[PDB]
């Protein structure tokens, strides 16, 4: 049955999270997070979120059915990993797609791994080892429009992040939080140009600046805006949108920028605070359309680690503003 009209989940047979939307081959394929009832202990490093396989989605229309392929990638068969399968993306270069995905390694430090098919449906086969340089969470890997491919990742807290300011891992006991300096700027998201055969970093990892609309570091304390997870990067008239989850404010903003590193400056919200603790999207053009994917804890009864994803129409205008969502008015 066609799904997608009125903010209604896409999927109800398992819980999704995290989706990532690209089109490939004439179709919409999402990439998001398989949600399950593990049980686990619930805590601020996020032990509750205990995924441990993805399923991509695809859609030939919006609203349209949407085809659940299956089991596309399982921790278990994936050499490095220990656990966590947290959110993942996928990108396609000469006839390849490439899922990138955050996981614990046995050490229990996030990495982020690629897996490789000759389908963006999948099934994937996944490196023996993750990508070397990387670190924390939430991939989105991005095709500029000069052909060049960009990793954006990182997520603070249970994600990591602030545990990475040296280039190697401060230890399980270091900040479970950020950089506890509020009066410093925030901790940005990180970004790397990709190899050309998609499974490395074609340079070192660079952290991106974000900015007020006065160009003073967005700060530490400035929860309300500065990044926490879930960096995502579109293109609309020329200019580059880093769009991010704030996390304990629970708000999808985004800021704008004139080339994939940035700076980018804070502009405001893209969706506000949904069901549910997490807050995390995707914006994607479809038929001309754009398109924000996100999701809530509405089918659980609002369980934080049981999420649907959900779909909405998205409007930039032509200054380049977006119109902020808000999920449950309409
Ligand atoms: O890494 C992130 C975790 O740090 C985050 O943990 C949340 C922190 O606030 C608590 O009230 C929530 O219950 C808990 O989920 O969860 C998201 C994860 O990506
Ligand atoms: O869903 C698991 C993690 O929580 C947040 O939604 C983050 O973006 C994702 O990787
Ligand atoms: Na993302
Ligand atoms: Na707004």
């Amino acid at each position: 049955v066609p799904r997608g009209s009125h903010m209604e989940p896409l999927v109800t047979h398992i819980y999704t999270a995290d989706p990532s939307a690209h089109v490939f081959d004439g179709k919409v394929y999402i990439y998001p997070s398989h949600d399950i009832d593990a049980g686990t202990p619930e805590n601020d490093m996020g032990d509750h979120f205990d995924m441990r396989d993805y399923h991509v989605l695809s859609m030939n229309s919006i609203p349209g059915e949407v085809t659940d392929h299956g089991v596309a990638l399982d921790i278990k068969d994936i050499p490095w990993a220990g656990r966590q399968l947290w959110a993942p993306d996928a990108a396609s270069k000469d006839g390849k797609y490439y899922l990138y995905f955050p996981a614990k390694d046995k050490e229990d430090i996030f990495r982020i791994g690629v897996a490789v098919s000759d389908s963006p449906a999948g099934p994937f086969k996944p490196e023996s080892e993750p990508i070397k340089g990387s670190y924390s969470i939430d991939p989105a890997v991005f095709k500029d429009d000069d052909g060049k491919y960009y990793m954006y990742f990182g997520g603070i807290w249970g994600g990591q992040l602030q545990r990475w300011t040296t280039g190697e891992y401060a230890g399980h006991d270091a900040s479970k939080t950020d950089l506890e300096q509020d009066d410093a700027p925030a901790i940005g998201p990180r970004i790397a140009l990709m190899s050309d055969d998609m499974l490395s970093f074609a340079e070192p990892v660079k952290e991106i600046s974000i900015v007020d609309e006065q160009g003073n570091p967005i700060l530490g304390g400035d929860h309300d805006r500065r990044f926490f997870e879930a960096a995502w990067m579109h293109k609309y008239n020329g200019t580059y949108y880093l769009s991010y989850s704030t996390g304990d404010t629970h708000y999808i903003v985004y800021a704008t920028g004139d080339n994939p590193y940035g700076p980018f400056t804070y502009r405001g919200v893209i969706l506000n605070p949904v069901i549910g603790w997490t807050n995390h999207h995707s914006i994607v053009e479809f038929n001309g359309k754009w398109y924000l994917f996100y999701h809530d804890s509405s089918l659980s009864g609002g369980k934080t680690h049981l999420r649907c994803i959900k779909v909405t129409e998205l409007t930039h205008n032509a200054d380049g503003t977006i119109e902020t969502i808000s999920p449950y008015i309409e």
